[PDB]
């Protein structure tokens, strides 16, 4: 399936470069490949720049903030670059990326919803499953806001349901700077 | 299952055989396009480019199509690179697989003489409460128009014709293809 | 099922015999029948006595519902209706639809109210078509929520975007229901 | 199934009173049933008109056919009421009802569209399949063009996705010919 | 699912009463010996009046089918067959077993005929022993197809050899039924 | 199943018993058998002097439950005719043929099948030795019945019965299985 | 699975054979197979277009344009393709054989060939069941025009011939034309 | 798989010129052995291939493509069975070139008829038959040549399964030598 | 599996050795292995003795008879060591060694039993696979008896039902010569 160029694999060739693929669900083994990657990065020259390309529907809200925890946490500005989809946490790392290198290639489809799960259990389990929950809607929420440069209450009514976007209209809202052409 | 070829170098090598022919820029995408495929083809597209724009990179299609959003992944990136990218297809591009065809440099998208071509319209599903299903189907609607505007400047068909053509299951030959504007010529 | 005595009825049947009928469970094309049969032999026997419908469904198929919601107003009697436990979706329009100062809940009932449910598959004119289809029956639906309760279209519009529980008594000052029985 | 007092079940108490229920799927097994009460009802008095109730989503077109030749060929009248839902063979059955006695509860949802079908094997049997699907919508079409008085061409372009009407329209396009308040 | 009628008799029994057999769904053998226990009934209550065989059937068992075919030519009594809606493959073979003369199908009945399905498995010597049984068994259908359209047994080969569809008027025009009854 | 009027109600089985006749259909299970078993000694009881008619079409089943069926047919005083229709293969053939000799028939059209006993054995040598034994023996004795009952010899039957062996009606009165086709 | 020989290069024993243009097509013929297959054989004619291309062939069939994207590489490459059945070439197998180039098309002497007619299904609106029949019988018909070339058998022959499951010896299908020479 | 000092066992046994054929016959495992077979012709046809034989049989077409493989080679290929060969495992081990046909002396092996299946439409399974007899004949026919058996007899002696001893396949015809 | 340092795998160094792990269940694919291996250390030194180390609970009937009858075959004496269990086919390989050389460590667990299998079918096709499972249960027990002196009939009454044995009841049996300590 992945070819070699001389002698790397065809990701690891990228990786010399400073390019970071994020691609399919957003799990705890990707977040682990991806934040040892930065890390490497980082320590190799925090003076270059990291270019973190995303082609991603979400998945773990846990394991997205684990990376973008740890982009914001290196020295190097980590470029963000959608291609084909961003949705739920991939528009989220998406947005972190450093203000003013946040793109998107011009048919990319982005996302931004309320974070989804699950309780069961005795009313007391339910409701500390609610309250985390709704904590964590939260918390994304005040990210984005400053993220965007939207008001907390604009995220929260645009949030409600899915809200898909247009490259340009991602532009506008402030998810992300440029498309690029 | 995947053969290995030995070349006799000065300098001191061994390949598969699809990392052989892309050191000749030959990229092969095939089978159901699916992000994975997507994240290799495009990592290729990137690697050949920077290695050197001035020369042309070959993209053979044998695809029955996939993912709507993986597609347009290789689709923007088949634009971004500087390098032209010449696209053949070999038994069958259907759905993605057709508009990654039509994709390629003008002048430089070719068929195989029994090559089969289809185009349609894009397929999903939604669950849920109206509203959940209103937003799907708006969306999927502006899917559609993108994708169908796309087509009528890649074929130079006008609008009204790829959405009448497009409305069903449309199998073509090479030859008919070659007439509609998918493509610019049958090799033998 | 219990049996009482000379005739012998089972107890459903018995219930009907002094126009009670039982609507329980999800509500199918196979209970709207059963409903419907039984409302139209009550009407034919007698017209001036009033009909009870008492209630206790989740819901379920929009068309069964509808089906039994026609009939109910087509009959001639005053059909009664009572919730006991729950009345969801499906559930609580027949509950509104009972005859206006006929319409009651137990004390303790659960009523709920939301948008409808469904799926669509294939192509994008095959989901543009299942889309208007649901939206027009939201909206139908929703008209005749606001005529039964007397609230303006928009505000039943917002009220049923999501689950929305209520009490009796809540049920009660949102019109759905005319009286809270103890 | 309540039980009313002779001692009948509901519904064959209905059935003294000519009404049939046509509920649910079209199978053989329901067609089998519905042409029995059609045949027996027509027996026992040819003057008097019989009542059939519909409320189904279709089903066999076949176990359909069976019903609506039983339906012409009784001697007495046939008056369909929709309650709930005709679609697809439901509608089909409607429609043939008598002329002048065809009826639709005021929100009765009818669903007109073309036949469905699967075929698995040689290209020779997809061919006998496919001209056999074709031959049966050509058919249905132009008895349809007859029930509702729409030409041919009208019936095709409206039946060629699935079309849902009010009983309102359904009354306009000719399936009906009164919506009962 | 299936109503009674007033002596109280279940529809279907009082359609015997008046010497109608219902052969509905798929031929098996539990199928074959209720029709085989009312073609046996009638006919010893009364030889001289026909007996009615409505068929709306798919197929199915050549065997059970052949059983109820048997039956027919056996009892004294004439035999008439209806189709409603289709008779295919064991279905259709029934519907041209009636009396010649009295094999009817209703406007837009379907009739199909094709050749017998079946499988083996095993050493070559056991698939030649069914290869040998189902041949034989194609053989002795198409002569007595044969025999009932009067067409010649290679036409029916040929004719038989895939899925062969007919409207109610090709049927009569090839023989296996009479008359079309509008 | 429909339900006749003569005021007597009966189910159409039931009236086809009042007048002697047994339906013998499907799978010869230890249920069947013991509903056959029944019918046949009831019929008996109420009069040996009448005879009892079994119409089978089966393809066959437990060998046990079958021998069950054959044992109470020659047990009873009273004659039993066995008409054949549509199918008896196996011990459904088997039972065609123990019907009273003189008065076992097939329709027409019927098929007709013998072959030898199927089973199986799992386990250790011994036990697989054991369940060999015990299927040789079954096939050893059902083929000595067949060469009474049919009158030919038992290195015939055994020749006959090596694979599945399909025959016509007339076939079958050619070699004893029965005595008449019926038309 | 996959034995290794030496040469101070290690070649696993596919890859041997591939640098004396040798290419195994075996088993079931899906896009990944052709997708091998194809490169190999691009390989092949771009390293030298005067040395002969060797194709072994045992395969009962597989996707219809999968095989053609190799039909078509075949016929576009510069070197001469020679083909060899061994065991069994069928359905998309045998239409790859009989387009090695004419002259050089073999089989082993007990190699089972066989032709028939394209498989396929449909399903959903009598409009969508209509447009796949279209597709299968261009199919076909695009298909029978090739063989009736690669075979030098009129048309009407092959579509009689292609009806149903046609197998054929090595030496039936030198005589049919579909190959040059039984080795 | 062990390694020897830097090949795998199995390879190491191909360096000696051993081919091992062990379980099923399919077409991946018949693909091998081809490869294998004609690899070592190529090398040197002079020197003797030794194929190794467990195998409980298999693909009919797997098995005779890997038959006549064996007999287009220059090389002779001996047989030595180990353990099982049944069906087209037998069938190979009688192939192996007359005088060079060996078995272990615990060695099972078995003849029988192919085994199939068909489905569908009496004119399918007509065809089906008259196939899986035909492939029935033609193995026979070689049988025959093989053992210098006549026909008759191996009719009759595959009709059901035939299991026979190391010593009984030598005097059977199918080997030459038992080995001890 | 660890690897140690030339870099072989462990077992690959045990081989260096004249060491054979058999472990597991007796299967084709082992018996291949284990075979390649007895010829390879033959062809290397035929005067050295082989060591063929065994925890395995039975198998493949055939499969184990391939490895019996290689194990005679080699020139080389082939000692055979039983750890933990050798059961059914294994026990049998266990005694197939050298005469002098078979060795159990002193908690090995011994079995012997007959042999199992199945069959279906016509009543001809069960005598068939009952003849041929006593040939083959006939065939094992006049080799056990060799190898142990034990006589035949012994062997047949002691073989009926599952036999377990401690390493000094084996010893004392005869399927082994020498409990190590
Ligand atoms: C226990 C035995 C009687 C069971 C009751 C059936 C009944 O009331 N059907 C409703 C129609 C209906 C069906 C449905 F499924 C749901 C629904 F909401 C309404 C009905 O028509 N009631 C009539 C009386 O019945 C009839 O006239 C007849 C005879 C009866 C055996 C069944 N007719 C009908 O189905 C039809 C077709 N009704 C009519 O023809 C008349 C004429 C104009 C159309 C409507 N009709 C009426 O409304 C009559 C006139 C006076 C009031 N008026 C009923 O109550
Ligand atoms: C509605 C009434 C129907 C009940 C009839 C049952 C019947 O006919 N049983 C068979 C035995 C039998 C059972 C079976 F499961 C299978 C089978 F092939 C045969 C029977 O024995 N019939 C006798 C007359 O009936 C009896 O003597 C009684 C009384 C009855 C309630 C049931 N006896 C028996 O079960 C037994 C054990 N029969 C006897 O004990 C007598 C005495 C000597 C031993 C056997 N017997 C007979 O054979 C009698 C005398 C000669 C003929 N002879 C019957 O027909
Ligand atoms: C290990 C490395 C070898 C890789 C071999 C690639 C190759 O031979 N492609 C085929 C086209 C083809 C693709 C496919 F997917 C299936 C198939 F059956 C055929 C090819 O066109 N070969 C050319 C010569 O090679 C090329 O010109 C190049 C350069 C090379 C890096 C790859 N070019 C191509 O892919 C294409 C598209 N060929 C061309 O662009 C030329 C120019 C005009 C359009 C078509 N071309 C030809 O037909 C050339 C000219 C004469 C014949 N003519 C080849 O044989
Ligand atoms: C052996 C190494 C192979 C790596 C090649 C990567 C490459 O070509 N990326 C594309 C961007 C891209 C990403 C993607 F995921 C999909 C896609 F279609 C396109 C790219 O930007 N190419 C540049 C040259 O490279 C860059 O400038 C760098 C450095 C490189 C290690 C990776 N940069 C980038 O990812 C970005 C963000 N590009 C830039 O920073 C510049 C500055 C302004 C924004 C966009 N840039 C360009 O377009 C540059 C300027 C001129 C054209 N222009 C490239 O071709
Ligand atoms: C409601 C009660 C129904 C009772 C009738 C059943 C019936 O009609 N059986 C068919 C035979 C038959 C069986 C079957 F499974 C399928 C089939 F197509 C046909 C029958 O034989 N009818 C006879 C009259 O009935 C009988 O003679 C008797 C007595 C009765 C209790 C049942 N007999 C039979 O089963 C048999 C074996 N028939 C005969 O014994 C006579 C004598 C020679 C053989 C054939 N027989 C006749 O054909 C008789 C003589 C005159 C015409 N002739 C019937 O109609
Ligand atoms: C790592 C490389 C070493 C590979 C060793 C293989 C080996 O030892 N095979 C056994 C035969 C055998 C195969 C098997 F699958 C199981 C089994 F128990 C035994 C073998 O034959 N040993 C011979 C020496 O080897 C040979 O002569 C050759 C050449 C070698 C590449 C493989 N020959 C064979 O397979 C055959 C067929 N052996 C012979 O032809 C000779 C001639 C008469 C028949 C048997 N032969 C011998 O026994 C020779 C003669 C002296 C003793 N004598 C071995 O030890
Ligand atoms: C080629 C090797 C690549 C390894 C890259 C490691 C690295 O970048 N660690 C991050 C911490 C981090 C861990 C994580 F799991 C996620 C994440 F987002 C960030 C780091 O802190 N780097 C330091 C450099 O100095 C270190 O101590 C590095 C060296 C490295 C071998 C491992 N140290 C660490 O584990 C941590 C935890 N660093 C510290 O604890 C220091 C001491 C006080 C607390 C915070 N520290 C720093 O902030 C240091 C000093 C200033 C900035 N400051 C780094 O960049």
């Amino acid at each position: 399936l992945i070819p070699t160029v001389i002698a790397y694999d065809i990701y690891s060739r990228l990786l010399k470069d400073r390019i970071i693929m994020l691609s399919g669900q957003v799990t705890d083994d990707l977040a682990n490949s991806i934040i040892a990657q930065l890390l490497f990065l980082d320590a190799q020259d925090s003076e270059k720049d990291i270019y973190l390309y995303i082609n991603s529907p979400g998945g773990s809200v846990t394991a997205g903030m684990a990376i973008y925890d740890t982009m914001n946490f290196v020295k190097a500005d980590v470029q963000t670059i959608v291609m084909g989809m961003a949705a739920s946490m991939g528009s989220f790392l998406l947005t972190a990326g450093t203000k003013g290198k946040r793109f998107a290639l011009p048919n990319a489809e982005i996302m931004i919803h309320q974070p989804l799960g699950g309780a069961q259990g005795q009313a007391t389990e339910i409701e500390i499953a609610a309250r985390h929950i709704l904590q964590t809607r939260e918390r994304l929420n005040k990210i984005l806001a400053e993220r965007t440069g939207q008001p907390l209450e604009v995220i929260e009514k645009d949030t409600d349901r899915d809200n898909y976007m247009t490259a340009e209209q991602a532009k506008a809202y402030g998810l992300i700077d440029e498309v690029m052409e």
